């Protein structure tokens, strides 16, 4: 499975999900993820997100890894997203601040 990170928060720009053969990313208030059962490892959208955000499972940040099972469990739980919409109002301001997680909406 790909995993998407804290820097998703509140940019949310969702460039990723053009390029998912398989439609596997689910759509919260202002963050996006991977399910990890559909997701197939194809790795194209790891570089279609502006905020670098998208890791393989193997390579996530040693500072990131709740964002592993926080993907699962999110995405059983968020509506599917497979259309590209406007980025977060401000998305370039949070853009590279760190430690978004405090900010998630559910
Ligand atoms: S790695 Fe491929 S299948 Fe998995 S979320 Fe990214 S685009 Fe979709
Ligand atoms: S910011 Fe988030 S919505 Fe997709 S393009 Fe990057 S993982």
């Amino acid at each position: 499975a790909f995993v998407v990170t804290d820097n998703c928060i509140k940019c949310k720009y969702t460039d990723c999900v053009e390029v998912c053969p398989v439609d596997c990313f689910y759509e919260g208030p202002n963050f996006l993820v991977i399910h990890p059962d559909e997701c197939i490892d194809c790795a194209l959208c790891e570089p279609e997100c502006g905020a670098q955000a998208i890791f393989s499972e193997d390579e996530v940040p040693e500072d990131m890894q709740e964002f592993i099972q926080l993907n699962a469990e999110l995405a059983e739980v968020w509506p599917n997203i497979t259309e590209k919409k406007d980025p977060l109002p401000d998305a370039e301001d949070w853009d590279g601040v760190k430690g978004k997680l405090q900010h998630l909406e559910r």
